């Protein structure tokens, strides 16, 4: 579970990318994405 | 993904299964289990 979906974790932290960012880059449903965006902080804030 | 995940929320649904109970019963991690009773609106208010 924590292979493939780190370094998607890890996307996000240089580039902010968005859900569909991250499921289209590395494959990712869009929940496990939007994990990874709701965890970020600055994006957690409107 | 959604697959054997998913009868794991019907799961706690019918007996709220912590995330012990749902990733030891079906075998999904700690945190897809956390998910669950995360979405729980009962479990979720303490
Ligand atoms: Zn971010
Ligand atoms: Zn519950």
């Amino acid at each position: 579970f924590l292979e493939k979906i780190e370094p998607a974790q890890e996307e996000h932290e240089k580039y902010h990318s968005n859900v569909k960012e991250l499921s289209h880059k590395f494959g990712i449903p869009n929940l496990v994405a939007r994990q990874i965006v709701n965890s970020c902080a600055q994006c957690q804030q409107k």
